[PDB]
């Protein structure tokens, strides 16, 4: 089972999750490289964050390094591995969602509980979602997905 | 007091808000109109529903009717007044999040507890929030505030 605040995060997180998935599905080939913002992260740099950014705060959440996270976020992820690297850090989310995990100091120094963590990792796969939205409307796409 | 829940929504939205209020103190008399992605709503129209959503999307949650919100949508926040009525909407944000309200199916028909509807306006903040961040930065604004 679940309480009202996991199934919550389930729901609105798993909607981050597929929405994404779809988007990602959408961009062409020759979209890859470009910066619709100049000074800001690529189209394809947008993606590999959003895509491990679930596991990734998590893993910050219970006392990663600052080298195991330059590890971390080192190990290439490839165009065509985007939505499957989104799916393993989904369920990486999901099992911590529902088992009580240990939070620790963040090696930069921010505190959280674990609810607090969660939370955290939801809002901020809202906001790069929003971003790559406004990246494939600016080339165009005129999106018509339900993002609600 | 209030639950573990409960407190990661108040640090969280709290964020969110302070950090939207600065983002619209930033926003300069011309830029108002300016539509930097085509066919989306201009930075104002951004900043009006960043202003009023908190509030919005819980009156909707408790079974207002589709004339109520347009009502409700029809007031107009002139730019002056932008601040203000994000304050007003966080605070009925607050008052909500700490007290048990009742939550109804909505007159298009989406069912969601009390707990999702509270997360579903925060993950809602986010998503405009990073809007009108991506059109400042599209504007040449260079914004340099930490967004969490
Ligand atoms: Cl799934
Ligand atoms: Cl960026
Ligand atoms: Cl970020
Ligand atoms: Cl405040
Ligand atoms: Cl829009
Ligand atoms: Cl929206
Ligand atoms: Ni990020
Ligand atoms: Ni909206």
């Amino acid at each position: 089972g679940m309480t009202d605040w996991q199934q919550a995060l389930d729901r609105h997180v798993g909607v981050g999750v597929r929405t994404t998935r779809d988007l990602i599905r959408l961009i062409q080939p020759e979209d890859w490289d470009k910066r619709p913002i100049s000074g800001k992260r690529s189209v394809y740099e947008v993606a590999v964050h959003l895509a491990v950014l679930l596991e990734a705060d998590l893993r910050i959440a219970t006392g990663a390094t600052a080298d195991e996270m330059a590890q971390f976020y080192a190990v290439p992820v490839l165009p065509e591995q985007l939505v499957d690297r989104l799916d393993q850090s989904w369920q990486y989310y999901q099992d911590r969602l529902m088992a009580d995990f240990s939070t620790e100091t963040t090696y930069w120094g921010v505190t959280d509980s674990t609810t607090g963590w969660l939370l955290e990792a939801a809002v901020h796969l809202y906001h790069h979602r929003s971003q790559l939205l406004d990246y494939l409307n600016l080339l165009g796409y005129d999106i018509k997905l339900d993002l609600f």
